[PDB]
């Protein structure tokens, strides 16, 4: 660790890393949903649990790893899921903190 | 419910902004990668669209901005001509070229 | 007209922010992808530049921030060494490496 | 025309984002000005709403977020209780409390 | 002028000043329009020529100084205007660059 | 639950960006309002802090950036002098003035 790491230019960047990562994921989600707009699926694309849930058809389950941005805070290997039903998307259950073992003391 | 969940409501309200920002970012990167050419008409952003740098007599034609795809009644394109006076106005105008309307 | 229209004028004023933000995003993503490895000099941001994680004895060299190209008199690269004491200061310094001044 | 002008179209599409960002900014400033108190339930942002720090037995009640005023069928409020286990879920739920719907 | 002014932390900020100023004006415009939503005026609030045009009634002319963010590029004292009509807002004419004498060589 | 919900978790991660951006915006506005006057030390941004325009012999002192309060061991202020050579370095240095470290 050096004077470089403690410089205020690096501190400003380091403090924004989680934010930049999440915004980047939100942007990709927006672009994805846009590229699929002509298809009209049963469950349109949504964002929750800081995760993009791509458009889906009835009976599909979308499963993804827990958000990578918080990898260092996870106490177990884990994933999150959402089901597309005839009445829309299910709740994301288990949700992020439960599925992922997120912890910050 | 999940559609009306507030995290999704936050995201959905931001989608146009995220999409436009990425398009502007790509435009800035395009103009930057090209800055050692010095063309008649340098790159501009107009009608929510990036217009690559160009020389006199060129016509640049691009598809209508995809961000408003749900409000178009047709797949359209928009153009500008580079002249020795600079860039022309976009033609046809955005609203007509793109078949744009809002209920 | 178009060149001087306010849509373009707002975009041109945002170019710096858009290009640096994209570079910060890339840096954040790079450091996230390399978090499993535990390198001697970790990823840092300094002089508006991402400096990738590195090992003792490496020198990382990158072009001057393209974002300020119009303010350069020279084709410049900047560098840091990863040493046993950590990251070196940037060399040559940003102003000299890049031939920067405001006009 | 002027409504459908692309500069206005850019702005209108950004209004929710600008409004939410200012509300988040005010929340961050509120939490920061209060950080030397150490209350049972520290400040949180939930349901697009800032929840001031609070002590056990308190109920914090605020109006529904004004950013979605055009989609409400009534002026509503939302609440949380601070307990010795932390913050409660918002009540009534956002959709019900606020009379929210989209055509 | 010192090493402070030439530091990359200051250069990053200085390069973003116009942007921050315009975004701030856009935010205030958004808040203004929101605070007026119950009123339903003939011409709803709009943004062009990097200017907020507040909600208005038929027959009103809104006039404002040229955007302050570009004060240093103006070659003459000037203002911009927009009229609210029974068929919506007029075009902003003269527009920014004409009204304001904007120049950048 | 709420404290650990992702809406709050995203907000908490954005706090730094929101607070610094608000401070940068205030700095931009301050410098714009003072542009008629032509001061000896012009407005600058350094060590995540706005340093207002100033005259020879002035010392500008401000509290350590509140944004990093949780990383301070001390109640700190930072200062610069405007001298005939321009702005001084910040004193005491940011790390020492503020009692900063990462935990």
């Amino acid at each position: 660790s050096s004077g470089v790491d403690l410089g205020t230019e690096n501190l400003y960047f380091q403090s924004m890393r989680f934010h930049l990562e999440i915004q980047e994921e939100e942007t990709k989600c927006a672009e994805l949903l846009r590229s699929q707009t002509e298809k009209h699926k049963a469950c349109s694309g949504v964002w929750d649990n800081i995760t993009c849930w791509r458009p889906a058809n009835v009976g599909e389950t979308v499963t993804v790893p827990c958000p990578k941005v918080f990898s260092n805070f996870y106490s177990k290997a884990g994933n999150i899921s959402k089901n597309c039903t005839s009445d829309g998307w299910s709740e994301t259950f288990p949700d992020f903190v439960d599925a992922c073992g997120y912890s910050d003391p």
